[PDB]
DNA sequence: GCTGATGCGTC
DNA sequence: GTCGGAC
DNA sequence: GTCCGACGACGCATCAGC
């Protein structure tokens, strides 16, 4: 109703009409979304971001359904549903360039202010625009940029680079007040609000629920909530919130479930939106276990089952009634296009009586002549868009873990115990081709001891542990992580542990901005008495440690490299540090690499070896970098991987 | 027609 | 993918 | 336990520059 500058979706009372910084029927300004973004990065709460995000929501409702769709993805930061493909094709570079042309900078300035203050937003709003006139172009508005964004990624080919910078420094060139901001940092990648897809589903939910959808303007209701006391305002968004989250978690797909929202409303949602082969789903998640004693602990008295975790890439395999296949990551990407084998497969797999199903699989790079588990890394060589079934030379073994759809029937609130046997009834198993996760049923600690050793000396991670009855359904929007994966590199005593020398830092990004985010670490090559970089490192240090990080490596910045350190392809650290601190570092396995030299040619002529899931332990205080595990060692640890 | 840098999606 | 922080 | 965003290696896919 009067300068977006002002909005505040924070405040006590909010109105959605009165309070709104838009009149009925106008587009929803882009400031709105931006000041309610200020607002949320404000605060630390989750449930206060979520109240603030449904004031403004309320608000589109209310005044201009037809900008929720916009200002939700805007929101989330995602162009559109994860199974279409859609992405930006910027990146760090373009949009760096763009903002040097837009406020008509240096590249090497701007790339530099934005490492040194950890954010591109600041740097793109603190500095005006030269193609800017003395009379600004019209406002920015939601569904205006949110339009822009899906130009931008809509952009391919030959020429398309130049082409998406010209339409981000229009964005730039509108941008009043805080928008430049989050425009940059949608650009990047990095909205980082610290709400996302739970918080915004849940920030929905209220939304519809306080202020309904479909009213005749003026809106009657503008708090539905209001005539109910706290309690039974709370009980009652919890069922809302129950409705929208296992609709989406069925169909995570807004495009789909906004219109039915704003039409038909929440309570008849789940008759629109269903589950249905075709459709990508969630995927169910799993906890880290210490050891098989916390099993017991977290799982009590219910009777679980054990089975071997394959190391591959998640597939869930979509049958439609009349012959369709389709399948997809565990992002809801289409992968169909990917897998011609295994398409031409399912004949082979399912007995005639299955009409259609939905199954759980991991996908596993399979060697035909040896008939063994081929490790992550051959599953990786594969093509990924296009694939002829000619062209395949990496052969895949599909490991089937649960089924969650079946003639008809959606068995997401079954319990496992009856999903499991409709999949061993209804499959046929081939080697090599298609099979049941190898599984143990059984309480005895002795058997799962010898059964987690038995699971990597065949070639997996190590076991999933899943109750069989008792909470043991495939329902996401309840518990998403209701499995619970147990590794041995989680274990204390168990693990591959290096003693690795910091070699370099790098600036930190977000909540690392003004600190160390990252190191680069090596091993120690005795032969040449030289340090070779090995793998960078960026998580298992307390906000604690990290400062420490950064106070004891600060007398160890060097403006250039030592000449006895080599890091060949690696990022160059924007601060070279001294060899001294030594620091123990963790990993689930040694990899080959094409851009580390740590060990190169011990293992391979042109490859080195780098770690998979680094993270540190604990400082070594008690060596010194000749101590430091030794580039032999490394290719000797990688040997042992068989 | 080719290549290095790098985006994007696996983990 | 792992991890720690805030709730 | 949930939710979130710091950060990791790696390989195919893509495109400015040649
Ligand atoms: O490490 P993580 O949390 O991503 O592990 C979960 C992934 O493990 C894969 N996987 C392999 N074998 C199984 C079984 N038997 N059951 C469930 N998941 C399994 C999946 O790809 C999953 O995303
Ligand atoms: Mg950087
Ligand atoms: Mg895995
Ligand atoms: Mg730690
Ligand atoms: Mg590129």
């Amino acid at each position: 109703s009067n300068d977006p500058s002002g909005y505040n979706p924070a405040k006590n009372n909010y109105h959605p009409v009165e309070d709104a910084c838009w009149k009925p029927g106008q587009k929803v300004p882009y400031l709105a979304v931006a000041r309610t973004f200020e607002k949320i990065e404000e605060v630390s709460a989750r449930l206060r971001m979520v109240e603030t995000l449904s004031n403004l929501l309320r608000s589109v409702v209310a005044l201009s359904p037809p900008d929720l769709l916009p200002v939700l993805y805007l929101s989330l930061n995602h162009l559109g549903p994860p199974q279409q493909g859609l992405a930006l094709g910027v990146g760090d570079g373009v949009l760096l360039k763009a903002v040097a042309q837009a406020t008509g900078r240096q590249l090497e300035s701007v790339r530099a202010e934005a490492a040194e203050k950890g954010d591109v937003g600041l740097v793109a709003e603190n500095s005006r625009s030269t193609q800017r006139l003395m009379l600004p172009p019209p406002p920015l508005t939601a569904s205006g940029v949110f339009s822009k964004f899906r130009d931008i990624a809509r952009l391919t080919g030959s020429a398309s680079t130049a082409k998406k910078i010209d339409i981000i420094k229009g964005l730039f060139v509108a941008c009043r007040h805080s928008e430049a901001r989050f425009i940059a940092r949608s650009l990047s990648g990095r909205l980082r609000l610290g709400l996302a897809e739970q918080s915004v589903l849940a920030a929905l939910s209220q939304a519809v629920s306080l202020t309904p959808p479909g009213q005749e303007f003026p809106p009657a209701m503008v708090d539905a909530g209001k005539g109910k006391t706290a309690e039974a305002r709370k009980t009652w968004l919890e069922e809302q919130g129950m409705i929208l989250k296992q609709t989406f978690c069925e169909v995570p797909d807004l495009d789909r479930i906004i219109p039915v929202l704003l039409e038909h409303g929440l309570e008849r949602l789940p008759e629109h939106c269903k589950l249905s082969p075709g459709i990508p789903l969630k995927p169910m998640l799993a906890h880290p276990t210490r050891g098989i004693s916390e099993v017991l602990k977290r799982f009590e008295e219910a009777a679980f089952t054990c089975e071997y975790k394959y190391d591959g890439q998640r597939a869930q395999i979509h049958a439609l009634e009349g012959g369709e296949v389709k399948i997809f990551s565990r992002n809801q990407a289409d992968n169909t296009g990917k897998y011609p084998d295994i398409i031409s497969r399912i004949p082979k797999i399912k007995l005639p009586s299955v009409t259609s199903f939905i199954l759980d699989t991991e996908a596993v790079a399979w060697d035909r002549e040896k008939k063994q588990i081929q490790p992550f890394q051959v599953l990786t060589t594969r093509k990924r868009k296009e694939v002829d079934a000619s062209e395949i030379q990496v052969q895949v073994c599909l490991y089937a873990f649960d089924l969650i759809y079946l003639n008809g029937e959606s068995l997401v609130r079954e319990p496992l115990s009856r999903r499991r046997q409709l999949l061993r009834e209804n499959f046929v198993e081939t080697e090599g081709e298609f099979v049941f996760a190898t599984s143990l049923d059984t309480k005895d600690i002795e058997q799962i001891a010898e059964f987690l050793e038995q699971s990597v000396k065949d070639s997996c991670e190590g076991l999933m542990v899943k109750t069989l009855d008792v909470d043991a359904t495939y329902e996401i929007a309840k518990r998403s992580h209701n499995w619970l994966k147990l590794k041995k590199d989680y274990l204390d005593g168990v693990g591959d542990t290096l003693d690795l020398v910091v070699i370099g830092a790098y600036l930190g990004r977000g909540k690392r901005a003004g600190r160390y985010g990252g190191f680069l670490l090596a091993s120690y090559d005795e032969d040449s008495e030289e340090l070779q970089a090995i793998c960078k490192l960026g998580t298992g240090f307390s906000d604690e440690e990290l400062e420490e990080h950064h106070q004891s490596l600060k007398a160890l910045v060097l403006p250039s490299p030592r000449p006895y350190v080599r890091i060949d392809g690696a990022v160059i650290p924007d601060h070279w540090l001294d060899p001294s601190a030594v620091w123990e570092v963790k990993c689930a396995d040694l990899s080959l690499s094409p851009i580390y030299p740590a060990a190169r040619g011990l293992v391979d002529s042109d490859k080195g070896i780098s770690l998979r899931f680094p993270r540190f332990i604990r400082v070594r205080e008690d060596k010194q970098p000749e101590q430091a595990t030794t580039s032999a060692q490394v290719a000797c640890l990688y040997r042992k991987q068989s």
